[PDB]
């Protein structure tokens, strides 16, 4: 299970389209299998 | 054919969504037929 944070303040957070953004794949990025969020649903 | 390439550094590589933008049209673009890149196809 993986949470969205702020910078400045720490208070996990569900993630959504409006805190991440789409980006080209690379190969340090972690490879979910199972429980994704609703961005990668 | 159109590719995209680095501003530092040159490489020919494919037009995809992630190394390019959305805009507003402008009658200085080129108006392509053909040969779509995958974002415009
Ligand atoms: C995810 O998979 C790709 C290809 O299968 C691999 O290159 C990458 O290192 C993997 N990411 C990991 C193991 O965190
Ligand atoms: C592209 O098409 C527009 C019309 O939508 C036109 O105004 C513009 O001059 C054209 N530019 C060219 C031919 O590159």
């Amino acid at each position: 299970s993986w949470s969205y944070t702020g910078s400045s303040f720490y208070q996990p957070e569900p993630i959504t389209t409006f805190n991440s953004r789409f980006v080209e794949p690379e190969v340090t990025f972690q490879n979910l299998s199972n429980n994704l969020p609703p961005p990668l649903l």
